[PDB]
């Protein structure tokens, strides 16, 4: 596309540090982009990610790194009969009624475990000591992981974050850092020493995990799921289910920080937490752009004609600076109107989490506040951003009076 010459000068490291000035320019240029360093379409507007996202030429397909990351079936990247099934097996204990049921007792001790290791400290940084490990050790308990520390289940995701977004690719659109999924293999090498031995054990004594449940629910007598047909979908859990609840909290404090009347409020006004959770996630998407579609028809989109089979990336962080909807979008606002955003997908392959992983976060911010009220950041550290695929801060130093 000759007006667009300028996307084949946009890098990998550009898009990871900070995609938001190239996506600026997409959402006015080209709501539907082809971005050469990724070999793909993108979708950078709330109409388009919208539409591609539900729209009935178009189905799930993984991402390259993804599919090279996760195999077959991720439930992210397959359709029909057997992304039926596994959203019939991950369904259940994402159930609200269900949720309501033990969250409290879930998060809550677990957030208090945290806290009082750093509570009268002084100091912390947030995202290692608070954030991602509440996100994990809530996860992985729900899971039947409880024996894997939280320490092992942070550093699983991180590597699996980076194999998933390795999507650089060369001009003959082959991978550019083929050595980047590595560390993605040896992770999922590691889980899988760590976890065959619980499912050999699950397979013969069920209990409340829902990775039992998974092998057990809804087969007939006597029989499990092959636990290679599960192990994408525990891989897809073990990157963004345990990541994005810890990125999602501590995008939201980095947002309050930036608008010190605002924390205040939320600090004076616990009930106020789920509507600065919700902006959190559409001022800073801790899913940005880990996700896609495929047509399976030749469809029409902004203007452009795609033959069948076309892969689209939906940038849900770009779509959710939407200007067509927000006014100053890359500005945290507590009192934006609570608007529809796009920071868990839509369609069929909609987040099938919302429900717990908004609790995990509403509780975490809870009790933090309720230990330190007197909260606030270290403006002596900067807080970084990281990522395109899956971004959040990559540190948050804070500091309160003793
Ligand atoms: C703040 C935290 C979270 C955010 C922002 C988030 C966001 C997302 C997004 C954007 C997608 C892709 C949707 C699409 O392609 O249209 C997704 C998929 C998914 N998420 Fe969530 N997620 C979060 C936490 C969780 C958690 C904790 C779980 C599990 C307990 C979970 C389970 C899933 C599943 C199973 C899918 C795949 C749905 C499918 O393809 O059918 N998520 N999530
Ligand atoms: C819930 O975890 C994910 C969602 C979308 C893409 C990758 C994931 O691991």
């Amino acid at each position: 596309r000759p007006d667009l010459a300028w996307l084949d000068e946009v890098t990998m490291t550009q898009l990871e540090r900070n995609p938001y000035e190239v996506y600026e320019r997409l959402r006015a240029e080209a709501p539907l982009a082809f971005v050469p360093v990724l070999g793909s379409y993108v979708a950078s507007t709330a109409e388009v990610c919208r539409e591609v996202a539900t729209s009935p030429d178009f189905e799930a397909v993984i991402t390259p790194a993804g599919g090279r990351t996760f195999g077959h079936p991720a439930i992210i990247g397959v359709n029909g009969d057997i992304h039926a099934d596994l959203r019939s097996m991950v369904e259940p204990a994402l159930q609200p009624a269900e949720v309501d049921r033990w969250i409290d007792d879930l998060v809550r001790p677990i957030a208090r475990r945290y806290l009082e290791r750093f509570e009268n400290d002084g100091h912390a940084e947030l995202v290692a000591q608070y954030c991602e490990p509440v996100s994990v050790r809530s996860l992985g308990d729900l899971l039947g992981l409880q024996e894997v520390d939280s320490d092992k289940l942070r550093e699983w995701f991180a590597k699996l974050n980076r194999s998933v977004t390795n999507a650089a690719v060369d001009e003959n659109g082959e991978f550019a850092n083929p050595e980047g999924f590595a560390e993605g293999d040896q992770a999922k090498a590691e889980i899988r020493a760590v976890v065959d031995p619980l499912i050999d054990k699950w397979i013969e004594h069920p209990d409340d995990s829902a990775i039992s449940h998974w092998l057990h629910d809804g087969m007939p007598p006597g029989q499990t799921r092959d636990r290679e047909y599960i192990y994408p979908t525990i891989y897809v859990y073990l990157l963004g289910a345990m990541q994005e609840p810890g990125h999602g909290m501590a995008s939201t404090l980095v947002g309050l920080f930036s608008r010190p009347e605002q924390l205040e409020e939320v600090v004076d006004d616990p009930t106020l937490i789920p509507r600065a959770i919700a902006e959190g996630l559409r001022w800073t998407s801790p899913i940005w752009s880990a996700t896609a579609r495929i047509s399976t028809k030749p469809v029409t989109i902004a203007g452009v004609d795609l033959p069948a089979g076309t892969p689209v990336m939906l940038s849900y962080g770009s779509a959710n600076h939407d200007t067509g909807k927000y006014e100053a979008p890359s500005q945290y606002d507590l009192h934006r109107p609570p608007l529809p955003h796009l920071a868990f997908g839509a369609g069929n392959h909609a987040c099938a989490g919302i429900y717990f992983a908004n609790h995990v976060m509403r509780i975490a911010l809870e009790e933090l506040f309720e230990a330190i009220p007197n909260l606030e950041r270290d403006t002596r550290e900067g807080v970084e951003f990281w990522g395109w695929g899956f971004r959040g801060p990559t540190s948050l130093h804070v500091t309160w009076e003793v």
